[PDB]
C-alpha cells in the first residue's frame, strides 16, 4: 500500500481522474473518473 504521486509533465492518459503510481507493479497508474464509459477518462457516456 505505498502509491506515489506523478509530475505535472506525467498527464499525458487519465484527463478526468487521478494520476498515482503503484508500488507492487511499478507503473503509472491514472484512476478514472467513476462515471466514463472508458479505462482512460476522456468521453462522457452519460
Amino acid at each position: 500500500v505505498s502509491i506515489t504521486k506523478c509530475s505535472s509533465d506525467m498527464n499525458g492518459y487519465c484527463l478526468h481522474g487521478q494520476c498515482i503510481y503503484l508500488v507492487d507493479m511499478s507503473q503509472n497508474y491514472c484512476r478514472c473518473e467513476v462515471g466514463y464509459t472508458g479505462v482512460r477518462c476522456e468521453h462522457f457516456f452519460l
